[PDB]
């Protein structure tokens, strides 16, 4: 390993509410991540949520696609 996770979060098709409800205050900002993809997760395990922390900083999400590999394969490469 290296980022000691299991499991790397990156990009995987735009979102299509990432917010789950009312978490964090990023609900649409007008700057969004759009080139954070690549990053770290690190939920459920201690709780039952999701966190990736990428060059962005770190938001919420779920288990969706974005920010979230989960699927073994969400990417088209540069």
């Amino acid at each position: 390993m290296d980022f000691a996770i299991g499991d790397r979060v990156r990009l995987a098709a735009q979102p299509p509410y990432l917010k789950s409800a009312d978490p964090l205050p990023m609900l649409r900002p007008p700057d969004l991540l759009a080139v954070g993809e690549q990053g770290t997760i690190t939920g459920l395990r201690p709780g039952g949520y999701w966190v990736v922390l990428f060059d962005r900083g770190s938001f919420l999400l779920d288990t969706q696609f974005l920010s979230k590999v989960e699927s073994g394969a969400s990417s088209s490469e540069g």
